[PDB]
């Protein structure tokens, strides 16, 4: 088990976000260049957000959401202050009411 964290946006915000999304792009790349595994990811409306740990998130959720989700805190922190319009937080995973930290609901 590892902990996630998770920086959670409406899917509308995130599509007018493209620097951002090409920042995400070069990291893959760069990580690919460097031998790096990597350790975050984006999920289009993700199947974490029904666990019951969450309920406080889902609560507050945009209808049509994507999470940008890593195992590394210090990139989450960068993503809420670069973004802002984000719910955070975080969670274990694989659990029962988590057992894929990337799953979609679609």
């Amino acid at each position: 088990m590892a902990t996630y964290y998770y920086a959670l946006a409406s899917q509308k915000f995130l599509l007018e976000e493209e620097p951002f999304e090409e920042v995400l792009k070069e990291r893959r790349r760069d990580y690919g260049e460097k031998n790096k595994e990597i350790d975050f990811w984006q999920v289009i409306q993700p199947a974490f957000l029904n666990a019951p740990e969450l309920a406080e998130a889902k609560a507050k959720a945009p209808e049509k959401n994507v999470a940008i989700v890593s195992t590394n805190k210090s990139f989450i922190v960068w993503v809420k202050l670069r973004l802002e319009y984000v719910l955070t937080g975080e969670f274990e995973a694989p659990s029962d009411a988590i057992p894929d930290p990337l799953a979609s609901l679609d």
